């Protein structure tokens, strides 16, 4: 019986290039396409939320269970919402590379990738609906990527975007979080960035690479990067929190899941460096804050209410609300 | 300063198959995906909408330079609306088959085949705004199949849907015609359909294929399709409506136009063989009725809100509003 008031929607793409060819001839790619939704009395900041590897702009949707996700629950909390597909992926599947797609049998290796469970079975306590048309939805929610992975066309997209709507507040996950992170040094309008269990190419300074961030993962990418000490400096002009769920492994038995606990003690190492050089950065492991059982997805777990406040609050404290 | 009541929204993908592995192990694809959104006091059917070749939901939603489009305008009527990217397109780039994609370098002859002008010129009083912003957004609302065409999986989708929500009224844009004509003959729940500029497979009696319905496409297909005379009849048992624009060529010269004139020619001839066995079929020829300049896309046009008001006026004599 509730009713989201809606002063503005509608979708546009955004960022790309042009390819010209020898004739003069166009192609217009490696645009991201974007979704929004201004509501009545709008709050001055608005949030844009990024996916990460092979999903779309559903992460932040209705949950695979059928619930409302960030999209309606921000929404109703007066915030203006961009949801976006990034640079080809989804609806912004016109990239300019030439790419062979092909489908892959690997959905049980993704439920164990995402946390719900070591498959067939689901956790004990997992915040994840556990019948069969809910695990249908999430596997299709997966959506292919038309070109390379490439976090410059990616970040030069979300940049193209905060330029065009003013100061907001960027929401990450997973893959997203260095797409997050390489777009801060891109545009003076992100305020703040929040990210749900971020990935990759985490910056430290050149020379300071800690042990912890020297693991090369599955996609065979060194963790942690060097960057140069003013480039790292600028993720302390910001206010930064990180999200981890629940379910991390204490062992590397399965590196698919252990992953994230080293993501998590990595996490922890550049929030402190990063705060000891003037930065804000805060990270929680959701368990010890009173949240059990969430996955690689809190934002569509069955708690994620819950989440949502945790969010709220903290962009409440950092005056973005 | 006007304002959607939004009573409900959200999304899901509907339909497609699963492929298992010799080990058992699934690929789940082919679905479409939909995103919909239900009003206060919403009218007792749904209106869902179907793209074409190329596009995806962004057909309906924001026009090229800004303006609303058909997904706000009848949310703000009081319709639930379902927009859709059907199999292997978009946010449903997640199909069943391995495919090479690449860019083409045929902005320009899209230009033409849509009837904005002939390119590099608008045509004289096109309802199409004639700054390049408005065409960079034109050529970024394609997106590529991701896979091949096959009008059993993308209209099997829709009976999915169809049947998912019960009863209502399908509006189908180009190749999203023969989607519609496919998609009547596997599910109940279609009460009536309404085509804007159709283009392929019209179904005829086996032996009654019109001479206007022999001409082969530049996509190497016959127009017309003969089907058995139980199924021909089936197109009498709802109301059709179907629209054409303006700037149709009266000579052949260029193909990429003058298969549109031969489209509006081929559909008065299938509306008056359906009517004349019981049928409501309505074809209307925009400037007959005091819309000029119509393009290909009328939905997205400067006048899009008048063609919105034909499409109400059909409705409501239909007893559908
Ligand atoms: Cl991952
Ligand atoms: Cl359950
Ligand atoms: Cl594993
Ligand atoms: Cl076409
Ligand atoms: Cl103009
Ligand atoms: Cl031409």
């Amino acid at each position: 019986e509730r009713v989201l008031m809606v002063d503005e929607q509608g979708s546009f793409a955004v960022g790309g290039t042009v390819l010209v060819d020898s004739l003069g001839h166009t192609f217009h790619g490696d645009h991201a396409y974007v979704f929004y939704q201004k509501p009545v009395g709008a709050r001055k900041y608005p949030l844009v939320f990024a996916h990460g590897v092979g999903q779309f702009s559903k992460t932040w949707e209705t949950t695979p269970d059928g619930r409302e996700g960030f999209q309606n629950i921000f929404l109703r909390r007066r915030f203006c919402v961009y949801l976006v597909d990034q640079p080809r992926r989804g609806n912004a599947g016109r990239g300019t590379e030439s790419v062979t797609i092909s489908p892959a049998f690997d959905e049980e290796v993704w439920f164990n990738r995402f946390r719900v469970g070591i498959w067939p079975d689901y956790f004990e306590g997992v915040q994840f609906k556990r019948d069969k048309e809910t695990l249908d939805q999430y596997f299709r929610q997966m959506t292919p990527t038309i070109g390379t992975t490439d976090f410059e066309v990616y970040s030069d997209a979300y940049a193209a975007l905060f330029d065009k709507i003013g100061p907001g507040v960027f929401i990450t996950h997973s893959q997203g979080g260095p797409v997050g992170w390489n777009t801060l040094l891109k545009t003076r309008n992100i305020k703040a960035i929040a990210s749900y269990e971020p990935g990759g190419a985490v910056p430290f300074p050149e020379g300071q690479l800690p042990e912890e961030a020297k693991f090369i993962t599955l996609s065979k990418k060194m963790e942690g990067i060097e960057v140069p000490m003013s480039v790292f400096m600028e993720y302390t002009k910001v206010p930064i929190v990180i999200y981890y769920g629940d379910n991390l492994p204490e062992t590397d038995e399965r590196p698919e899941l252990y992953e994230w606990t080293r993501r998590l003690r990595l996490m922890k190492i550049w929030a402190k460096m990063l705060n000891d050089q003037g930065g804000d950065v805060t990270v929680i492991h959701l368990p010890e804050v009173g949240l059990h059982g969430n996955t690689h997805f809190p934002m569509s777990d069955l708690n994620n209410i819950e989440v949502a406040d945790l969010l709220s609050e903290w962009l409440h404290t950092k005056a973005l609300d």
